[PDB]
């Protein structure tokens, strides 16, 4: 026995504006964007909300998720979703992904890459499989280096 | 008067499953979280199981509470078969140190509440949830540590 999670690094939420929403959450809420992205190929932009201008070391951050084009994995999440947003899926950070990647592998556990990819920032990452999660998809993630 | 964070962290994510023991079993052979503290109640048809990665918490530290029917009237059996009997994270809740301020704050700023007044949950918090126009698309609960 060992842990093998830190937190729950970031909740995902998917909806079909990243901007709306991030903006919805400072003014209304009073949530910090700390970060934005947008990634072409994955067709998906990604904007980092945290509910303090400054993360501490568990805070869980929330990710807003939207569709650059309706060819990317989230535009046909959305799809097959009422087209509302709606929470996406709940990523677990570790420590080193590929040891915890033996422990998992070792008890059972069927990830969705034969190798872990790299995601935002330097983050090297790699989920589980919806049923694997008893209806809920989780993504696995480390910080680089 | 500078504005102030109204939240403190998210206090959990809930998960609606069918099985709660089941589901709790899970967490902790294969992904080896820690059970804190399992809730039963009647009322309301709903068992509840707060599960953490760690043994301790840590101040800013989320949980993931387990949701499961006790029977077929139980909101979150109903909430199962909604999502087609998909288990499936159910809701998020953010801890806020004054439920009532945060509140008349929200409100001001044009958001909807589930209830007038905070009501009795899990442990003495006092919760209260943002319609899902105001969570927009999420429904968002309020949560504040009894003190």
């Amino acid at each position: 026995n060992e842990d093998l999670f830190i937190c729950i690094d970031h909740v995902a939420y998917a909806c079909p504006d990243a901007d709306e929403a991030s903006k919805y959450y400072q003014e209304t809420f009073g949530w910090h964007e700390l970060h934005r992205e947008e990634n072409p190929e994955q067709g998906v932009v990604e904007i980092m909300m945290a509910p303090a201008a400054k993360l501490t070391e568990h805070m869980t951050q929330v990710q807003v998720m939207a569709p650059l084009n309706d060819e990317s994995t989230v535009a046909k999440w959305l799809a097959k979703h009422n087209g509302r947003a709606g929470l996406h899926h709940m990523a677990w950070r570790v420590d080193d992904i590929d040891a915890v990647s033996a422990t998992l592998r070792e008890r059972g556990v069927q990830l969705l890459y034969d190798e872990p990819k790299l995601g935002t920032g330097g983050n090297r990452i790699n989920f589980m499989h919806p049923k694997s999660g008893k209806g809920v998809l989780i993504e696995l993630t480390q910080y680089p280096k």
